[PDB]
């Protein structure tokens, strides 16, 4: 009854966006469009509007996440659009989805049903060509990198200490771990290093963080690549690649204004994952959605243990934000999931594993409570949630006594999310908001490490391998102590350990290795066992992808 | 009929070799036993006897070999026993038989049937560890440089111009290309290398002609590993190394005492291949033998292209020695092959095949004629050869107007070699031998290539890969120019290509790569597709060899 | 002003090992000669004596040490020369030296000063070849599997999954990770492995814990080398190895005789490390002595937390061996290390840090306790020692209330241990021990390591990697929890970490790796950060060595 995604964005009826540019304030000039649908915008507006009152903040997160994603973009999409319904000047904020997962099994993050993002395949293919930006910023300091070695090596870097990888915006296990530079003298240095996906780039971080293009210079000339021999850090500015960079980065700086299947105004920009990067859009797109709209719907990566608390106390804590209300978005077949239900047994009724589950539920609505912002759980009902489960799981939010309400949003649309739109509603004009950081600045890497461990994910402690330890030292030696932290692990638990399901109790933290983002300005601990490139399943989707003489295309989802 | 190899080598009656040693002036105290059976000798013996007249010098080399090899080491054996039974004072220098292929599918190089040098299993395993010391000083040296590196690399060696490999002595095709130096700052600097099998390493090349152990130690120094950023060489000696090197090559510097199934005594000393290195045992070996006896057996190895040429030319140049006689192995089933019969067809008849494959037969003297040494052809008779074949080969050589004697020496041991014994003696105090060089070590290292490419193995001229040529106008640049030529190519034609059989007409020799052997003092032109390291069949050897609680062996051979 | 090792040595008056031979009832055809003083006896032997009478057994071992190693060859050479100069028939059984660090830091493992055993200089390198014939065995066991995957993987191998690693008798650090098999497909199968030194390797943990050639044989059969894709273990028996890996080691298997300076007879056979491997000799050579003396003395390598340990829990369990006492080898300057005091600052007097570092010895003394033998501490004293040093630590092991000696064997041969051979005596006549060990077998693999790390360690508990966690589980899946265990770990800590000097006290042993071997019949976990294969220093001892014309040798020691 409801058609594949692809089908539905293809039969999309779409405004142009220049009319929604000027629907919003936007000149004439400050659009620079790629066809009717798509531009960019200037930053010339956030800087004309500096001094002008911003609107309301919401973030939207969810519960632990299965493999398919619970439904916070699809979510961020419906609530949008149900409060354009009720009237509102609504933009939403989200990032742009990495063209790997597409094929792989994932897929895009367009949204779903009749709360999308459109058009659909330019945005989770090429779009507008950012991620190129990135991935070609990356890999050119990475040529220049080898280059000063293949030069003689006159800032006489150990190549064995090159933190600095490749990236490539693709599932591709085989360049996780790999020796370059072979061939001989006339080829390069031999080297061992490998390939991150290039939304966990720290050059998309930097995207996302910066507020200019000169700033994005700065940022990428404190970038540590390396170090000599001695120990000395240094710098893509040592090597003087930051000018390139940046010029590289000329146009991936301005934010893109697409619009949702409902035609409400959208803005895409920037897209790092959640699990091994800090998992928003860029500060650029939301400071200015704030001009421009009363109310700004944002979404922040997987869970609220990495998501939220990054959106917190990374992203609001660098802009300024105080985020008004949160979104929690939890499904019925993962609180099953979380209650002991196999996967393959997740579209059975089961009752007793919602009320299992719902510790997941609990916890995440304990840790968003901390931050000081009053949230709303919003039910998003999949299409064989039985009458009971959708009843029960209502009944324990308010006997948890907290804001709750259905929504229907993947299968009717901004209708499907008024009664959630105006409990969102509700809350911003009777519960203000009282938004404060986790933590200081102040404390050691290993205490503000510490904190999220316990106080998020709900660890007795944290180990660390001794190369994490060494790492840190030196972090904090060379003083990057002071930074925040950016945590790496799985979606898939409060744990580091991805089996360890619903709320899972005494465990530790295994911290196997540290990195340092100077630019972006955050360090990073890899927990449990993630990588930072993801593979390709028995069947990646891009088996069953395909394009016809017309333009019709299906698989992609 | 006649058992396998081992039976009667495990059957053998041996006198203690203490006896054979004082049999020929070797005092009780210049013999250190290893066994009652294996000895080595004293340099003080060759030291005292200074001054005191030579033996005669026969060479044993041979036509152009199939995979099974065509009985130089047996007809040696033979030849010595056949002498010994014509009441001369007769010894054979022989090379000790690398380990490796005894596993794959070469087997062993103690000889045959009834000729054959025993203890027959302690020869061609560990013998008396000989080439363990070269592998060992070998791979002494390769650590170091490795370890140099480590330590901050002083010397400032690129490492990716080291041309000094590892060795093992074994048949392992995967060692050939790896990298190594892997797993961070702590252990090792990454780089490309391999191994080459232990009896091709220049350690042995240098075992092979030095004079004692001093020199030896003179000539490890000179041993060059790399070079520097700006191209200067790096030697063993500015690494140290020698003296470490030299003392693990303590006793391996004095040859071993053995014996034949017929009591007869044996020198075996070094064992360098032809195909892939110089080809010939010690010269300490034979210029002992030489004192000791009067008629002195030595074989070269594989054909007379490869081996007997190197003998003369880089053996005997740096020796004084004089060849007077050289004896050239000849098959039957060999000649067959070069004129059309597969391999899977030479055990039947076929006339016309012998008359075709006589080519090959007819260079291989031509070519001896040209160092000025009179030959004799041995037919080495196998039990299938039949009555009409051996009658017409013996007719071709007589015909050819060259000296010849059937020998069935594999199957009756010394008293099949009398005819054989007999004609070698004729020739000795009949036609006087006037041995000379085949070239002056003053031309280039080009002209030189181009005198054995076309004197010896007939092609037209010689292509050069430009890796070549850079390696021969660094190496006459430096002033190595003057050295001498140690051919790699292949055993199984005179060509560089191995499909090549019979008398090849109109080719060219392409060198691929040209290696410098600063210790041993010769160049190592690398032509065709020969590896310096040889792999493993289908089915090693090694698969069907055992050893039992009696000590008895099968399936060594 | 003792003189250098390598002067005593050379200098050494011995007699014929045939005489030694003789005067144990050893017959003439069972000694096989390697010169006049180093022979090979038949393992005809003990079988023949198999109903005759023990000796005493009496291990040697001690603290925790120095990189330059606190005495336990020097004391158990001593002992034994002790031993003989009080009338009795006696000797000692050694490991023979790992050739590698004789050009390292370490140097050999003959002894020092007046207590040695010789001809050194061979002892040290080559010897009579027994490491040669275990990197052999080994590296054709790995020869043969890189084939199989080259001839068609037939039995279906995962190449990436293969445990079995290569060998050679060097410090190289360079080759502990490499990538083989490059260059094409006619050059092998690409895989990641690399090399441990020879002395660790399971070929010589057979030859270790064996009895005869056939059991030997048997043992390498089921050497399990890696698996398939599907996770069945694949052993040398399903390559068919084991037969010519037999055949290398037809003569390693037999046991080597020697002498010390004083001319008591010595045993030396086996190789194996203590910290990566076992750390004991062979119990052929052990067993074979005890019929031969009425005393034998035997060590295991480092601290007892290691040597001792392994001696008592595999080599005793295996072997049906019940030892009768056991010298700890202690000396000030460890002791002051361990009280605080810097490396530099060994040789200066310091009461104090004596004082505090004898928690060390305590620990050890107690740990020896928990095995039922009785222990002598062996004050072993270096010239820097002064007066109320060797007093206050003579006084503390009294009011300890061990049994102790100060010994001058260093510096005055067996004479100098008379007062620690009468102490020796002493126990034996008095005090039986109730030797028992630490452990069943009955335990999981994970009991027995809390065991060891728990009493023997003094650790809180036990960490698992991830990978150590599955291969744990591998193995009990397979078949194999019933093995015992051999730790392997740093030599300069009770824990596992080589700072934590004294008696480390709440800390926690972390296991990152186990291999398992099948045919040696136990179970390696690998700890803390220690490699399995070493590295060269700064300033190699290969540098400075040397041999001259005359044959005599400096640096060596
Ligand atoms: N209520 C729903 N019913 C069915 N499918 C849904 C629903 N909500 C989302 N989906 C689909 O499941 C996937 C997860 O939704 P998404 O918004 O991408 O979640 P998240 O952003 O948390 O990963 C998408 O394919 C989406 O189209
Ligand atoms: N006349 C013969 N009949 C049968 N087998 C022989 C004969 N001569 C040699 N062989 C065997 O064939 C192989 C080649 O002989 P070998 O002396 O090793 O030749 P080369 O030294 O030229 O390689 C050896 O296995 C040898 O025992
Ligand atoms: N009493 C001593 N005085 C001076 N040097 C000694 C003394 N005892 C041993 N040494 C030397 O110190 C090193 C370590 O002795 P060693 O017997 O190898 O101890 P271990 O066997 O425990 O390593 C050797 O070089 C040895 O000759
Ligand atoms: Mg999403
Ligand atoms: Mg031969
Ligand atoms: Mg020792």
């Amino acid at each position: 009854k409801v058609p594949s995604d692809i089908e539905i964005a293809q039969a999309a009826k779409m405004k142009p966006v220049m009319e929604l540019a000027r629907g919003l304030g936007i000149q004439e000039d400050e659009v620079e469009l790629y066809g009717k649908y798509k531009a960019k915008i200037s930053l010339d507006v956030y800087r004309r509007l500096k001094d002008k009152p911003d609107g309301k903040l919401i973030l939207v997160t969810a519960i632990t996440p299965t493999p398919a994603g619970e439904g916070k973009t699809t979510t961020s999409v419906g609530l949008t659009d149900a409060l354009a319904r009720l009237g509102k000047r609504v933009m939403v904020c989200l990032r742009e989805p990495s063209l790997g997962p597409s094929f792989g099994i994932k897929g895009g993050a367009a949204g779903g049903g009749y709360a999308q993002v459109v058009p659909m395949e330019d945005i989770n293919l090429h779009f507008t060509g950012d991620i190129h930006a990135v991935t070609y910023a990356h890999n050119l300091l990475a040529a220049m990198v080898d280059n000063h070695l293949q030069q003689g090596n006159v800032l006489n870097i150990d190549p064995r200490t090159i933190t600095w990888r490749r990236v490539i915006d693709l599932n591709d296990r085989a360049l996780r771990n790999i020796v370059i530079g072979l061939g001989g003298k006339a080829n390069g240095v031999p080297r061992e290093t490998g390939f991150d996906i290039s939304v966990a780039s720290e050059v998309m971080a930097c995207l996302c963080l910066a507020s200019d293009l000169m700033d994005l210079k700065e940022r990428f000339s404190r970038i540590v690549v390396g170090y000599t021999y001695d120990g000395k850090p240094v710098t893509a500015g040592d090597l003087e690649a930051q000018g390139s960079m940046a010029l590289l980065m000329k146009d991936a700086i301005k934010p893109n204004l697409v619009q949702t299947l409902e035609n409400t105004p959208a803005f895409i920009h920037g897209g790092p994952f959640a699990n091994i990067a800090h998992g928003c859009n860029s500060i650029i797109a939301t400071k200015t959605a704030l001009k421009l709209a009363d109310y700004v719907v944002t979404e922040a990566g997987f869970g609220a243990d990495l998501g939220a608390e990054k959106f917190y106390d990374v992203k609001c804590r660098y802009a300024g934000f105080k985020p008004d209300a949160t979104v929690i978005v939890a499904t019925v077949r993962a609180l099953k999931m979380h209650g002991g239900v196999p996967k393959s047994d997740l579209a059975t009724e089961n009752l007793e594993a919602l009320r299992e589950g719902f510790a997941n539920l609990e916890k995440h609505i304990e840790n968003i409570g901390k931050f000081g912002v009053p949230a709303v759980v919003a039910i998003n009902a999949f299409p064989t949630d039985t009458e009971a489960e959708l009843n029960l799981l209502y009944e324990l939010c308010a006997k948890a006594g907290a804001e709750v309400a259905l929504s229907e949003v993947w299968a009717k649309g901004g209708e499907g999310g008024l009664e959630l739109a105006r409990k969102v509603l509700q809350t911003l004009e009777s519960r203000p908001s009282n938004f404060h950081v986790l933590y200081n600045l102040d404390l050691s890497i290993k205490d503000k490490i510490a904190k999220i461990a316990t106080e998020i994910y709900g660890a007795d402690g944290v180990n660390y391998t001794a190369e994490a330890d060494k790492a840190i030292q030196r972090y904090e030696s060379l003083g990057y102590g002071n930074l925040p932290v950016v945590m790496a692990k799985t979606q898939y638990s409060f744990s580091d350990d991805m089996t360890k399901l619903g709320r899972p109790r005494n465990f530790t933290i295994t911290v196997r290795e540290v990195r340092l983002s100077a630019g972006a300005g955050f360090i990073v601990p890899i927990t449990g066992a993630i990588m930072t490139m993801p593979g390709l399943p028995k069947r990646p989707a891009a088996c069953n992808i395909d394009i016809d003489a017309d333009g019709v295309i299906t698989g992609l989802f």
